[PDB]
């Protein structure tokens, strides 16, 4: 349908880097506000799994995020705040919402 | 001390996704009349459209994993929703930070 998607990022974050990774999150989040085509960015942590979390970010469409925010400079710089942080790459999917 | 959401990751099998969407639906009451529980969302993959992810607001917990699972509603969401279906749904909690 025509409207807004979700891309789903499910992060593993590095043993003890918690703290380091939603700090720098939380400085990073503008980043994602300013990004065209950009209405939101959340961040859940897993309680079964502590250094599991999920990043959820508002899109207009899908290549609003993985041609526009990926070619832009706020994208290395997201990767230069939070990168170090991760165990390996996360898993990233995009979501439309049926009910 | 605050909401959690379940997060249910579902695969459904070839050509049952409507079928599954209109159960999902039809449980919307077995789901708001459960303890605990403030909302049920249901949102479907782009990459892979056969995969779905429920996401459940409850207070706590035990909500979803004692009182919904041991009781007589979580059989009735089984009945409406099971045979769709691919193999057993991967369930989670989450909690939001920011």
């Amino acid at each position: 349908f025509q409207g807004m998607i979700q891309e789903i990022a499910s992060i593993l974050v590095q043993p003890g880097r918690e703290a380091d990774f939603e700090a720098g999150v939380a400085q990073a989040r503008p980043l994602f506000m300013r990004a065209r085509g950009c209405h939101g960015v959340a961040l859940h942590r897993s309680i079964e799994a502590p250094q599991r979390y999920t990043l959820v970010v508002d899109w207009e469409t899908v290549d609003n995020h993985m041609v526009d925010f990926r070619q832009s400079a706020d994208f290395q710089e997201w990767r230069k705040l939070v990168g170090e942080c991760f165990a390996e790459p996360p898993q990233v999917h995009h979501e439309q919402k049926v009910l």
